[PDB]
């Protein structure tokens, strides 16, 4: 189902891999592997090369993308076209997003107007629905975060980077994911869909205040130590609410907080499960 590229057929995409940014002419979007712009015929696509973790543990990885994108098919996933396997390189070839991801959104990266609050709350419930059917299908993402909550140009959320998902609780010897995400229970190895759901706990807070999960130059620079001062009573959710909105309601955004609270239980088992998640969501702009 997906179509099997050449390395040197991608070259001939990316205009050979060119490190130049998108905001200047070029093909670089994002790093962390790479991902570059190209065109496959007049489809715009989004090249992600592959970087080193072992080899093996890579090849993993990217095969694990590709049998999680055979079987998952929905309008707030990501859709793979393609992916070239041919030598030493490893590419995943995507469905372009006009809008990028959701960290670059709230952070206004290369000057992208601020997402209102009503915009927030369906990239929320999208994001939720994405999270639901990947729950549904008996798969666990391990690394739900804004940088991989990807817009589409109707700022239709399309959850990514399924190269950690693990079929659907138990133990990993290697510890994989973003620290200022992961559930407690992540952290020390445990592999369950009660995590993703923490996770997206985290997000939630991150739409809320527009602030990342961590920040070096930030003080406190984990955004759960943020959760901790307004749990301790010591700060309110409404000193948080992004300044960078003219629409956010405290009706809205309190019901918002209340299902990342729950979301963010220190206990799995009392954190909802993503059905309900979708269910809070939906209540909270009816
Ligand atoms: C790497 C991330 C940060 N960026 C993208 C990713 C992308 N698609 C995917 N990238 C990686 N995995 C799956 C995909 F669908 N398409 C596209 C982008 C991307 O930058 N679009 C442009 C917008 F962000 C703009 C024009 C506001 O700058």
């Amino acid at each position: 189902r997906f179509h099997s590229f050449s390395f040197y057929e991608l070259k001939n995409v990316t205009n050979n891999f060119d490190e130049r940014p998108i905001s200047v002419g070029g093909n670089k979007m994002g790093e962390g592997g790479v991902v570059y712009k190209g065109y496959v015929n007049n489809t715009t696509v989004a090249v992600k090369k592959l970087a080193a973790i072992t080899t093996e543990e890579l090849k993993q990885q990217f095969d694990q993308e590709i049998k999680v994108m055979a079987k998952c098919q929905h309008e707030n996933l990501v859709e793979l076209l393609g992916f070239s396997s041919d030598g030493d390189d490893l590419c995943l070839v995507y469905v372009y997003m006009p809008n990028g991801s959701l960290l670059d959104r709230l952070s206004c990266l290369d000057g992208t107007p601020p997402l209102s609050w009503h915009m927030r709350c369906k990239i929320a419930q999208g994001a939720a629905n994405g999270i639901n059917f990947l729950h549904e299908n008996h798969h666990i993402h391990r690394d739900i975060k804004s940088a991989n909550i990807l817009l589409d140009e109707a700022f239709t959320a399309k959850i990514s980077d399924f190269g950690l998902a693990r079929a659907s609780t138990v133990m990993t010897s290697r510890i994989v994911g973003t620290t200022a995400y992961m559930a407690p229970e992540a952290l020390r190895g445990e592999i369950t869909p009660k995590s993703d759901i923490y996770s997206f706990g985290v997000v939630l807070l991150e739409i809320i205040t527009g602030l990342p999960a961590v920040d070096e130059h930030r003080e406190p620079q984990l955004l759960l130590d943020i959760k901790e001062e307004i749990e301790d009573e010591e700060k309110t959710i409404e000193d948080y609410i992004d300044k960078k909105m003219n629409d956010a309601d405290s009706t809205s955004v309190e019901a918002m907080y209340s299902v990342a609270s729950q979301c963010l239980h220190e206990k799995k088992n009392k954190r909802p499960d993503i059905k309900k998640v979708q269910q809070l969501l939906q209540e909270m702009t009816a």
